[PDB]
């Protein structure tokens, strides 16, 4: 019932997702993700080279939402033939579904929903 919820996704290898992107348009992703969220069924690759081009189009983005329990607060943007669907700052990964891979690390978020 909260604006922000506390979450620790699991941090995954690109190599190692199975399910590679949440759906088809724009607003499906954004939808998916969210209940993957709420479910804690949802992992988090970090971006780097070669990174976005192995994943599915359109792309969920957690980014940085501010400056200021290291629950780093973010929000979702989503991506799709280079156009995105909100503004925010700094990308901290790309969210995908989580089918029980073994993550590399946890990152824990306060997410704006």
């Amino acid at each position: 019932s909260k604006t922000h919820v506390q979450l620790s996704l699991p941090v995954l290898q690109v190599r190692d997702v199975l399910v590679r992107g949440f759906g088809d348009s724009v607003e499906e992703v954004l939808s998916e993700a969210r209940q993957h969220l709420k479910d804690g069924t949802c992992g988090l690759v970090e971006v780097e080279k070669g990174v976005l081009p192995q994943l599915e189009q359109p792309y969920v983005f957690i980014k940085r939402s501010d400056a200021r329990h290291g629950h780093v607060m973010v929000e979702l943007v989503a991506e799709l033939e280079g156009i995105q669907y909100g503004r925010s700052g700094e990308t901290l990964g790309v969210l995908v579904p989580h089918v029980g891979e073994i993550p590399v690390a946890y990152r824990k978020v306060l997410l704006r929903k």
